[PDB]
């Protein structure tokens, strides 16, 4: 009979397919179709490797503009595409990646490179042995012959990326059990009525679902759980109306904003928002009442966000906290596609971020984020804590691997650790005016540890102390190489700042750097300014920056 995809669904492996897959790299796919990679084929086999059957794993594809050529102007203008595949596993598995029969043999580089998974080449394919880890893995498979240079940084990156998301099975807390109480499971196609349903749980089983580019998934106040099953592909954006103690989005399916134009405004017919009014549609949105709420986000893959990925509505955001795990953001070629907000008390871990704006937004206290892979594009710092002065304390970001960066100039506000200017007076984040800070606020006890920048990188830090800084520690940061000196994105700086109202000088105390390396060179106080390119620390703060050697 004609060849058909064969998927796995057992206790050791789960893969899926879509019968409405569409090979298309230039226009929007049909409402009920799923854009599929025409370059990469992926199959998976639980070890040990044998003549046993390999199971097909659907490879999704995201393209800049999502097929809407008139939206390309809102991207960085590169020609990169991003494909990805997800599967669940509970045992080591071999991932077999194939390219068409006419593709020549090419070695691959897996990022993060620290993974060091066994890789073998045979019969026009690449076999990667992925070990089972309870927190799974999110990595990039880069073919040497597919690498291109991105001007003007010269960054070497895949023209056609391929991401692999191997995740653990879903427990009873992230997967609705059979015939769950007061649940509703919409049929494939156009999804209607969820904004007025009396259901508590919304279940999206395998299949394709879509709102349209002129509607989104507004969930009624009774909905506290939306589940995206592995194999479910939902074109839309989520907004909880529930003010309950917990609102949850889980499952390993996909939530794609590909049908929305950039900056789509939900209050203006979903047309592009007028005058950068900040009302672009978020992929995750909630609204608070007068009681605490926890947003649990687990397993989901968000693709093609039309604007910032997430923001909650409310007068006091101290009432919201997040619990994020095994989550991915892909195909974010548009600008202002920020990572999630990490509200007070947040624990975020095992995440993959493809973003063209603020990545890790350190705006709230008592936050812990760890095990993150980031494909930074061309705008904003990897870590951001500028824009507005804040009282923020007790933050820990650990094990963050920025596998790629493609900045172009100083105006992009580049840098691993950054704090741009005051948005009220410098909306684009860059200005020589350093007198709009707040001397009554302080960012204290911050730890950024085990950060790694693969390939060419922007500056270690470009921080405007818009409020006082105290006890900020950088421990173990490796930069493979720096972007060209010429583009002004690699020199680190920290200019002296003053209070907006009384002119008091903003203070910086105990800002330490330990375990900083550039390529094969260890950075110390001796070569920090030269090899480390840390030549912009204001003399008033120089005595507060300590190199622990
Ligand atoms: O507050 C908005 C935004 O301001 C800054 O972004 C600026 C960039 O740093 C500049 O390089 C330049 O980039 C233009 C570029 O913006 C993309 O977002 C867009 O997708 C693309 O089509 C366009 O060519 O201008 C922007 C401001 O417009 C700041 O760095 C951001 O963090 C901030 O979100
Ligand atoms: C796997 O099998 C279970 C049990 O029948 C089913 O609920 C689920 O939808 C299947 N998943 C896929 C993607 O095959
Ligand atoms: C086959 O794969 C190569 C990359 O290995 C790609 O450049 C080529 O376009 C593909 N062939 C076609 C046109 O399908
Ligand atoms: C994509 O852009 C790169 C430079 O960034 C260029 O070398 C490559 O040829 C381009 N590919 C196509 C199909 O134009
Ligand atoms: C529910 O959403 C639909 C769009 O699907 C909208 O037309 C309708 O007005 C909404 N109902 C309410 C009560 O808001
Ligand atoms: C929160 O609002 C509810 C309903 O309006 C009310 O019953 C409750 O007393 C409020 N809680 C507080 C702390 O005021
Ligand atoms: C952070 O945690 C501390 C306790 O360690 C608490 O006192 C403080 O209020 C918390 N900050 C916020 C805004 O939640
Ligand atoms: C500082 O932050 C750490 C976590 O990074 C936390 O354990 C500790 O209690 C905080 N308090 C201080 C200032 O020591
Ligand atoms: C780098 O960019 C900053 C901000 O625009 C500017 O002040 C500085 O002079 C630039 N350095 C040069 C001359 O490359
Ligand atoms: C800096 O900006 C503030 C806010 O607009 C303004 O009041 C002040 O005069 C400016 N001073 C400088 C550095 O020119
Ligand atoms: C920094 O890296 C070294 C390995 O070279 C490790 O021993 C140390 O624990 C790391 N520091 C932190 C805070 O993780
Ligand atoms: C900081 O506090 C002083 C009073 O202690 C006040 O005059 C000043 O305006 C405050 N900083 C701000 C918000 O500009
Ligand atoms: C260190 O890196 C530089 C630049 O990549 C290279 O030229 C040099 O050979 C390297 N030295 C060592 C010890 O590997």
């Amino acid at each position: 009979r004609e060849f058909m995809a064969v998927t796995a669904n057992n206790s050791q492996l789960l893969t899926w397919w879509h019968n409405t897959g569409e090979i298309n790299t230039q226009t929007p796919v049909a409402d009920g179709n799923v854009r599929q990679s025409g370059l990469y084929s992926v199959k998976v086999q639980t070890t040990p490797a044998s003549s046993s059957l390999y199971y097909d794993s659907f490879v999704y594809l995201a393209i800049p503009g999502n097929g809407m050529s008139d939206q390309l102007q809102y991207t960085q203008g590169y020609n990169q595409t991003q494909a990805w595949t997800s599967f669940l596993y509970s045992h080591d598995a071999t991932v077999k990646i194939s390219r068409n029969g006419s593709s020549a043999n090419s070695n691959v580089v897996i990022r993060p490179t620290s993974l060091n998974f066994p890789v073998r080449y045979d019969n026009q394919s690449v076999y990667i042995t992925v070990p089972y880890s309870p927190t799974g893995y999110r990595f990039s498979v880069e073919f040497d012959d597919d690498l291109i240079s991105l001007a003007p940084s010269g960054a070497r990156q895949p023209e056609n990326a391929l991401l692999i998301f191997a995740s653990p099975f879903e427990n009873s807390s992230t997967k609705p059990q059979p015939g769950s109480p007061n649940s509703i499971a919409p049929a494939p196609g156009r999804v209607l009525g969820l904004n007025t349903t009396s259901a508590s749980t919304v279940v999206f089983n395998p299949g394709v679902y879509y709102f349209t580019g002129h509607d989104h998934m507004v969930l009624s106040s009774s909905v506290t759980w939306v589940y995206f099953a592995p194999g479910a592909y939902v074109k839309g954006a989520v907004e909880f109306l529930s003010t309950a103690s917990e609102v949850k989005a889980s499952g390993h399916g996909v939530l794609s904003g590909e049908q929305y134009v950039w900056y789509a405004d939900p209050d203006e017919g979903y047309q592009k928002a007028s005058g950068a009014n900040n009302n672009g549609l978020r992929m995750w949105r909630g609204t608070l009442g007068n009681s605490s709420q926890t947003f649990v986000l687990n397993g989901v893959t968000v693709s093609a966000p039309p604007f910032n990925s997430m923001d909650w509505s409310g007068n006091s955001l101290d009432l919201i906290t997040c619990r994020v795990d095994d989550y991915k953001q892909v195909g974010a070629f548009y600008g202002q596609t920020d990572g999630l907000e990490m509200y007070p008390g947040t624990i975020l871990q095992d995440v993959f971020y493809h973003t063209d704006d603020d990545g890790l937004k350190m705006y709230y206290s008592n936050v812990t984020a760890r095990n993150i892979v980031m494909w930074k594009e061309s705008v904003a710092p990897v870590v951001e804590f500028g824009w507005t002065p804040r009282n923020t304390e007790n933050v820990l970001f650990d094990n963050v691997d920025v596998i790629h960066q493609a900045y172009a100039n100083a105006g992009n506000n580049p840098g691993i650790f950054g704090a741009v200017n005051n948005y009220l007076y410098a909306p684009d984040g860059l200005s020589s005016n350093h007198s709009t800070g707040n001397s009554n606020m302080t960012v204290r006890n911050i730890t950024w540890s085990n950060f790694r920048a693969e390939g060419s990188s922007s500056a270690l830090f470009r921080i405007n102390p818009i409020q006082n800084l105290d006890n900020i520690s950088i421990k173990n940061v490796s930069i493979e190489s720096f972007e060209p000196l010429s583009i002004n994105t690699t020199e680190s700086w920290m200019p002296v700042w003053y209070d907006l109202n009384n002119g008091k000088q903003i203070t910086v105390t105990d800002f330490s750097i330990e375990g900083f390396t550039v390529g094969n060179t260890t950075i110390t106080a001796s070569n920090a300014a030269s090899v480390g390119r840390i030549d912009g620390v204001d003399p008033a703060y120089a005595g507060s920056v300590h190199y622990i050697d």
